[PDB]
């Protein structure tokens, strides 16, 4: 083994590997969204803003486990990323409550693996879990929540699209 | 008596600790109505904020009036406080509606107490309720139903209700 | 249930707010002892600053109780606040201890929540314990221990409680 | 009359003379007893300074009747000053309760003059009484007593006397 290793089990080490792909997936998601939201028919600059920062986050926090695996003596091992499952994702309100979804689907798999390192009596990892992902999963899961509301509010098309939009540029 | 006590009549006494639970129980409602604001599927920071803000407003008044109870030699005497009357409040126009209700009430209490010190010939509390206590209450009253005048206006509900919420935000 | 909501039991959800109702009775027991000592017969601002600071601390925790069950996506409750158990509460050292039982009932009843949040393995929930609940409350516990000790040497009555409340001041 | 005098009625320009002998009888007592805390054999620097100002104060308090009568177009009539009740104070104990029957004694005379105001419907010289004598009256009243108090627990003699000093200094 590494001569870091200590007190880390092959199944957290491999579910740390998952969360990597699947955090790198989400990015992928969030990017394409991005870029829909910049398109000369669609021109949803605050949304654009919204999930490219959000890309961004993702990426960082898949980032964040690849930096765990190290510093624990695993070894990261990088799979294919598939393709987002649209090109094309609808209106504002459409695309937030896909994210929604995609955020519960992440949280789903980080408590999983909160689960699995607590079974395995790994209590660096629960606490790596707790403070550097569950709380960020979820406020923005909140955030999400908090912002389709406020979009159905307004709109959640034309005139009220068009302003919510500008609460996020 | 207290060594302090002079012209401070059981009367008055009595009453101030009466509108410090009053005020202290409108805190709570307006607390209430603040995190009602925060839900999920409410989402209106700015109605959030002004409550928060009025609940602060009447706990300094009721801070104030047992100040003013040990100033002049009373006992401050503390009751329950009771449950907001609704732990869900509707519409942005039907909790300021609620507010316009609750600020006459205690407007009125005020009033009362008012009387009750000059018949009492205390003008050391008379002088308190109309300089610290009458003028903010009318000022209150004033700027809530300008509120709910320009809610009226605005919407006061979906687009109308969104763009408001800001205007307090 | 909530858009939002995803792994909070119930359980956790009632009984977050009963914390939010005890933290509101605590505060409302620290905002009468913070008035007690400004009577003009008591007159030791110093306690009287320890408490109102106290006041403020419990209700701010109630607060963000309050903010947690909307960020998970239950809902609030409020009820009835009780009238604190006492009127006039004796001397400084009296309060402290009264102050010091009440500290220990409310990390009593943290504690508790924690084991129904780990029961239900909601570690979202048993981090904000750790990290927003227990941690304070044991700090204050051992300070306010200090303070019992530190009174009781100078005094605790007469010059010494006098010298005492000017290091709170 | 004087060509400014308009709802001035002569019983109250009668006794704002009269208030302004006795706040200038009590600036003359806490004067000597200023000087009396300076006595080498009673050397007590804090309630020295503490009767310094206030005998500043009652004749500043003075002054402003003196202004007053000018502004309604009464004519200030000046007597002879007193001479204090005592040459010597004995404790510091003892000044201040000889101060604290001294302030409610000049508040009485305040409390009838706002009722001889009152009587003869002067809302302006009511309003001057609330505003500028009867509040700086009763907060001085309540400080007193506080002293009193803090004193009491302290000493009222000996090292405790020396300590509560050394907090008016
Ligand atoms: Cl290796
Ligand atoms: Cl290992
Ligand atoms: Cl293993
Ligand atoms: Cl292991
Ligand atoms: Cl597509
Ligand atoms: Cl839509
Ligand atoms: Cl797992
Ligand atoms: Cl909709
Ligand atoms: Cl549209
Ligand atoms: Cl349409
Ligand atoms: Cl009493
Ligand atoms: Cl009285
Ligand atoms: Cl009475
Ligand atoms: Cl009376
Ligand atoms: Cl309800
Ligand atoms: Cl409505
Ligand atoms: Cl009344
Ligand atoms: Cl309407
Ligand atoms: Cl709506
Ligand atoms: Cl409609
Ligand atoms: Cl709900
Ligand atoms: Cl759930
Ligand atoms: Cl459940
Ligand atoms: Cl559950
Ligand atoms: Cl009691
Ligand atoms: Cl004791
Ligand atoms: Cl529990
Ligand atoms: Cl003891
Ligand atoms: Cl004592
Ligand atoms: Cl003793
Ligand atoms: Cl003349
Ligand atoms: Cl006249
Ligand atoms: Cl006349
Ligand atoms: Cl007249
Ligand atoms: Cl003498
Ligand atoms: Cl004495
Ligand atoms: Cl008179
Ligand atoms: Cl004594
Ligand atoms: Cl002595
Ligand atoms: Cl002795
Ligand atoms: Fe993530
Ligand atoms: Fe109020
Ligand atoms: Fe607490
Ligand atoms: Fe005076």
């Amino acid at each position: 083994a590494s001569q870091v290793r200590q007190n880390y089990h092959e199944d957290c080490e491999a579910s740390i590997n998952k969360q990597i792909n699947m955090e790198l997936y989400a990015s992928y998601v969030y990017l394409s969204m991005a870029y829909y939201f910049e398109r000369d028919d669609v021109a949803l600059p605050g949304f654009a803003k919204f999930f490219k920062e959000s890309s961004d986050e993702e990426r960082e926090h898949a980032q964040t486990f690849m930096k765990y695996q190290n510093k624990r003596g695993g070894r990261i091992v990088l799979q294919q990323i598939a393709a987002p499952s649209m090109q094309e994702w609808g209106t504002g309100l459409e695309a937030l409550q896909a994210a929604l979804d995609l955020e519960k689907q992440v949280n789903q798999s980080l408590l999983e693996l909160h689960s699995t390192a607590s079974g395995n009596n790994d209590p660096h990892l629960t606490k790596l879990l707790e403070d550097e992902y569950l709380e960020e999963q979820v406020d923005s899961i909140k955030k999400i929540g908090d912002m389709i509301t406020k979009l159905k509010r307004a709109g959640p098309r034309r005139l009220g699209e068009y302003m919510f939009d500008k609460e996020l540029n």
